[PDB]
């Protein structure tokens, strides 16, 4: 007895069987398994939901029901004693260029999304829980504590509404509540082409034969294309400045115009696609418009696999590569490539590397104009800066030139996604990424920090002294105590991210494990993994290792001076090169001899 079946409200079709090319959904990369890996299904468990009432009730929901004994923490609180600080001097990451976090809330992205639940295409539910922070049903608000700045200027609470959960919709009971996944288990560009036919489609150029992606008809970038922008109305980016009026963007993943610098990356991504489509069109004038596009697309998805674990990995786990994740042996049938829970809030650490300030740098990497650098909280969904005020390349610069900011103990997230955060649904800049982050825990259901520990095989804390040793900071371990009572209650967000960092990585040795896992799974369990062998030909993978984030930016911009170790901290002159000296991705194995 499983309960193995609940296999109902997902989108299923036949398997193509013996196709070459990813289906849009991530359905039949396992033959024997088929859903495994696919869009909308369930974050896979890794281990059981803990909740209030043991099935669906988050902790904190019954104000008077104790978790281990202890009234759990506002959230809240446990943003303003831990997570905030105020001065942003010193902060930043000494050998991480701010392409470093970029990539990551990219690859992120095309891993995984639990939306929020809606029931009111027009409800009173979506304004009960804004203006009165009545909790009930999936209204679980963040109330603001006693002495909370917010308290004075914004209201009682900081509506929240909980996450989408499998099997229906509406009031539901018998298993624990599982999370939806609305994007694909594998590292495939799902964040370009969509989890969705149809929204696959929508994004698909079909007016002509040609194999490209539809770009925007309404603004241009020195003759390079702009993402499309979107039917939505109403529009947040739209919202961000009623003058402008420039909608947000389209692409394969719903979050893409979430802050500039995102919806940056997506349109450089956008570019390579086309700029693939037709090169290829070149050499082999008798393919299809669909080959052209499966073709163009499978080489985009080979390469963002090649920057995430050759370039990317090895130094957000540094010396605790090698252990989670040995080289490649081939594709493992038996190894479950699904997402799991944990993983979407393991890899939230990434919060902990955005600064404070965007940078759009001249020809020479000089500060475009009088107001070159701008506050991260006036680029939440903007992107008329884009479109009105100089375009990529002066943006793209300042991801090459600038650094990220380095996680610290006692400067953990900038106030910029800590207090004045644009909530695309709600009107304000005054949310609390932080908070966030920390309810959605509970609304997941999550394990304690010493669950997962035990999970790892590293030893689990159970007073001050034993947390302030595994933290390795006196006074940190005492806060997190004073707000929590004991360490098994601690959330795994804030638990994870407070350790110290593993030698030569960026994260702690629980976030290694758990990120670690996750990552030799989703890689060893691909059909399509690019090494696998029987996917791309000797020739063509000899093609694909010579792909760097570097000529990307110069296939794809103006930009003539670049990096050649792109997420490294680069100084411009001396660490620049031209980009006649970095490796060109040599098309030519694509040739199909026909006689
Ligand atoms: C500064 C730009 C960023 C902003 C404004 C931002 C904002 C957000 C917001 C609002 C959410 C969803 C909160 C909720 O309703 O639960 C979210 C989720 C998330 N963010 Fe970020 N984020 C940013 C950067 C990053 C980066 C750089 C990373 C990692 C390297 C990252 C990783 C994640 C992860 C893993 C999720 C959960 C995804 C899911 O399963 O749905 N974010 N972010
Ligand atoms: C700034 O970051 C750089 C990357 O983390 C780092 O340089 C890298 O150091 C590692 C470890 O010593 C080396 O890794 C590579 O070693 C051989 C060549 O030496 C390669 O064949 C392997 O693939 C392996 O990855 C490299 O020497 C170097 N990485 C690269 C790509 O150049 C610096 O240590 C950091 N700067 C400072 C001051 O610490
Ligand atoms: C809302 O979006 C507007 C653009 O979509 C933006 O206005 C534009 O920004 C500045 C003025 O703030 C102007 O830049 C300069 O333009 C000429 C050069 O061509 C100069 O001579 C001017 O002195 C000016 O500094 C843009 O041309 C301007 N356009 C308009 C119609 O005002 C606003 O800044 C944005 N404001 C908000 C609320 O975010
Ligand atoms: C889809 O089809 C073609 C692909 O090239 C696009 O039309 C060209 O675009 C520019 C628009 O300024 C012009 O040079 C011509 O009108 C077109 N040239 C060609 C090749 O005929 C069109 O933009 C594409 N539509 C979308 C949204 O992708
Ligand atoms: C494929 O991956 C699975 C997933 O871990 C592995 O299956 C294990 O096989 C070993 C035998 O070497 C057993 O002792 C383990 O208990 C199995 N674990 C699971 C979860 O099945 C295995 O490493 C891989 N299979 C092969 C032989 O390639
Ligand atoms: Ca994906
Ligand atoms: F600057
Ligand atoms: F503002
Ligand atoms: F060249």
């Amino acid at each position: 007895s499983w309960e193995v079946g609940c296999g109902a409200p997902v989108p299923l079709v036949k398997c193509d069987e013996n196709s070459p090319y990813r289906t849009i959904t991530g359905d039949c990369n396992n033959r024997r398994s088929p859903a495994l890996g696919a869009a909308n299904r369930a974050l896979a468990r890794w281990l059981p939901a803990e909740y209030e009432d043991g099935l669906a009730l988050p902790f904190g929901w019954t104000q008077r029901k104790t978790r281990n004994g202890f009234r759990v923490p506002l959230a809240r609180e446990v943003s303003n004693k831990i997570v905030g600080y105020l001065d942003e001097d010193g902060v930043l990451d000494q050998n991480r260029s701010l392409l470093f976090m970029q990539w990551g809330q990219i690859v992120d992205h095309d891993l995984d999304f639990a939306p929020e639940t809606e029931l009111g295409s027009n409800e009173h539910s979506k304004t009960q829980c804004e203006e009165y922070c009545i909790q009930g049903d999936n209204c679980f608000p963040i109330m603001f504590p006693k002495n909370d700045p917010k308290l004075k200027t914004q209201g009682k609470c900081m509506p929240f509404f909980r996450a989408g959960f499998v099997c229906p919709t509406p009031p539901y009971q018998s298993l624990a509540r599982e999370q939806i996944n609305a994007v694909t288990s594998f590292l495939d560009a799902s964040l370009v082409y969509g989890s969705e036919p149809s929204l696959a489609s929508r994004l698909q150029n079909l007016s002509s034969p040609l194999g490209l992606m539809a770009v925007n008809q309404e603004a241009w970038d020195h003759g390079l294309a702009y993402l499309p922008f979107n039917n939505r109305k109403p529009s947040p980016c739209e919202f961000i400045n009623t003058t402008a009026r420039v909608p947000c963007f389209l692409a394969g993943d719903f979050r893409a115009s979430e802050q500039i610098l995102l919806a940056t990356a997506h349109t450089l991504l956008l570019r390579e696609h086309n700029r693939l489509a037709r090169e290829l069109k070149k050499l082999n004038p008798q393919w299809d418009g669909e080959k052209l596009y499966q073709e163009a697309r499978k080489i985009l998805g080979a390469f963002v696999q090649i920057i995430t674990f050759r370039d990317y990995l090895p130094i957000v786990l540094g010396s605790e590569m090698q252990k989670w994740i040995p080289p490649y042996q081939g594709y493992n049938n038996s190894v479950d490539p699904r997402i799991s829970n944990v993983f979407t809030f393991a890899f939230r650490f990434g919060h902990m590397e955005v600064p404070s300030t965007v940078s759009r740098l001249d020809e020479n990497y000089q500060p475009w104009g009088p107001e070159a650098e701008l506050p991260l909280h006036t680029l939440f969904f903007n992107t008329w800066r884009i479109i009105k005020d100089g375009g990529i390349d002066p943006l793209v610069r300042g991801l090459l030139a600038k650094k990220s900011k380095l996680m610290n103990q006692d400067k953990m997230v900038t106030s910029e996604l800590r207090n004045k955060l644009f909530q695309p649904t709600h009107k304000i800049h005054g949310f609390d990424l932080a908070a966030i982050n920390l309810q959605r825990c509970r609304d997941h259901g999550m394990p304690g920090y010493n669950s997962w520990r035990g999970f790892c095989g590293l030893s689990q804390p159970k007073t001050l002294k034993g947390l302030q040793t595994v933290l390795k900071n006196k006074i940190l371990a005492k806060k997190l105590m004073d707000l929590y009572k004991t360490p098994d209650n601690i959330d795994i967000w804030i638990g994870g991210n407070a350790e110290p960092m593993v030698e030569r990585g960026r994260v702690g040795p629980l976030l290694a494990c758990l990120l670690g896992r996750q990552f030799q799974q989703i890689r060893d369990g691909d059909r399509f993994w690019w090494e696998n062998p029987g996917v791309f030909t000797e020739k063509q993978r000899d093609s694909l290792q010579k792909m760097s984030f570097s000529r990307l930016i110069c296939d794809n911009t103006h930009i003539t001076k670049v990096p050649l170790h792109a997420f490294q901290a680069n100084n411009y002159p001396h660490d620049f090169v031209d980009c006649s000296a970095v490796d060109k991705l040599d098309l030519s194995p694509w040739a199909s001899r026909e006689n």
